[PDB]
């Protein structure tokens, strides 16, 4: 196998990259191969049986091979922290980009949609894996201008171990999913639409309100919409098609891949790498 032998003593911290909903992430050096990697440590609290299942289930990431999916190097258990080892991405996430930029322009977001559309299609068509948490911080970028999906739900047990410590991003869930319905394919698309709006407008796009009020608001009130003057009608339409509340009527990936917004975005020359430097200074 490419590495086979992954162990704690061989990595070497280059920096903390930050903390999320259950894991902490570092840029590391992998001494024995010279590979640069991101490494996410997740503390849990579980029987060596469960722990080792999780590590077995994660091995399926070795078979994810796509330019739109962050690359997998290995996963192992150590010092009560499970390790996911992945391609490092020197841009961080669109959520870090957004904080930096204020607001991410419609054209760059066209590039983002294409990558995301294609990321999900890959996962679903090759591996039958749903993402389950599409949101700006689970979308990564690098100086080579690339845009990739991470933190998707490969492991049914890890989802499980993560669900009864967190049902984390409640605010990004689809109305059907807040209602208790099982995860649809149609949920990733909702969450995508909502992420583009958020990056387009530069803020979580819902009236400010207390969290439990938010969850009723989402099931009960209409979906968000782009400000209808500053954004092209293609983009607005795109977004609205992702955000139909009724999952039977929401657009799917086959239909979004041929949308006027995507066609148009596809033909533009957007120097995203360059913009990333302009904006995040590498
Ligand atoms: N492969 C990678 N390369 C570079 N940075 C990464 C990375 N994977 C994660 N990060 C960054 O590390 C920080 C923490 O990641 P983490 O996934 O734990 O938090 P998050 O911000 O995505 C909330 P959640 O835990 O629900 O996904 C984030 O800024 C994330 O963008
Ligand atoms: O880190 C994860 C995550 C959750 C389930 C799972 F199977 C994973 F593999 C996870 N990590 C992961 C997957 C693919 C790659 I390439 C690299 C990875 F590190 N999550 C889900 C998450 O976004 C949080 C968990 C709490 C609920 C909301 N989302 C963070
Ligand atoms: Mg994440």
């Amino acid at each position: 196998m490419a590495l086979g032998e992954l162990k704690d003593d061989d990595f070497e911290k280059i920096s903390e990259l930050g903390a999320g909903n259950g894991g902490v992430v570092f840029k590391v050096s992998h001494k024995p191969s010279g590979l640069v990697m991101a490494r996410k440590l997740i503390h849990l609290e579980i029987k060596p049986a469960i722990r080792n299942q999780i590590i077995r289930e994660l091995q399926v990431l070795h078979e994810c091979n796509s330019p739109y999916i962050v690359g997998f190097y290995g996963a192992f258990y150590s010092d009560g922290e499970i390790s996911i080892c992945m391609e490092h991405m020197d841009g961080g996430s669109l959520d870090q980009v957004l904080k930096k930029a204020g607001r991410i322009p419609e054209q760059i977001l066209g590039k983002v949609s294409i990558a995301v559309i294609k990321g999900l299609t890959y996962l679903r068509e090759k591996h039958k894996i749903m993402h389950r948490d599409v949101k700006p911080s689970n979308i990564l970028v690098n100086s080579r201008g690339e845009i990739k999906l991470c933190d998707f739900g490969v492991s049914g047990q890890l989802i499980d171990e993560m669900a009864n410590e967190f049902v984390g991003t409640r605010s990004y869930m689809s109305p059907e999913r807040l209602q208790g319905t099982h995860y649809s394919v149609q949920s990733d698309i909702w969450s995508m639409g909502l992420s583009l709006v958020e990056m387009a407008v530069g803020r979580y796009p819902r009236p400010p309100m207390a969290i439990f009020e938010l969850l009723d608001y989402i099931v009960n009130e209409p979906p968000p919409k782009l400000p209808s003057a500053v954004f092209s009608l293609e983009f607005q339409d795109f977004v609205n098609k992702c955000l139909i509340k009724n999952p039977a009527e929401r657009a799917d990936l086959k239909q979004l891949m041929v949308h006027a917004f995507i066609k148009r975005s596809d033909a533009e020359e957007v120097d995203f790498a360059g913009w990333l430097c302009s904006t995040i200074g590498l």
